[PDB]
């Protein structure tokens, strides 16, 4: 078995606006994943968002998007979402999500070099 992360969504957005981000995944036992999504802004370093490791689990949100962004995945198809409200000039970023097996790791887990599947990323971009 391979991993697929397949991400869809993204765009030009207007600050206050709200957007959701889709990462479908591809493989079997979805819920043997913790699924996280990390954002990269122009210059700067990867950087954790948030993370989830089951449906009935707390999710890992960081303080720079606590109470404006929630993560959520739906296991009928396989897809975990980003949902941002009240985006920011400051969210403006390149979005990754990302799968880590659980087995062998840990949670929470907000170091990007210990997950193991990538998808390809999108283009976040909030003006003014």
């Amino acid at each position: 078995g391979q991993v697929q992360l397949v991400q869809s969504g993204g765009g030009l957005v207007q600050a206050g606006g709200s957007l959701r981000l889709s990462c479908a995944f591809s493989g079997r036992t979805f819920s043997m994943y913790t699924m996280g999504w990390f954002r990269q802004a122009p210059g700067k370093e990867r950087e954790f968002v948030a993370a989830n490791r089951g449906r009935g689990l707390s999710p890992d949100i960081a303080d720079s998007v606590n109470g404006r962004f929630t993560i959520s995945r739906d296991n009928a198809k396989n897809t975990l979402y980003l949902q941002m409200d009240s985006l920011k000039p400051e969210d403006t970023a390149v979005y990754y999500c990302a799968a880590d097996l659980q087995y062998g790791s840990s949670w929470p887990q907000r170091s990007s070099a210990e997950y193991d599947y990538w998808g390809q990323g999108t283009t976040v971009t909030v003006s003014s």
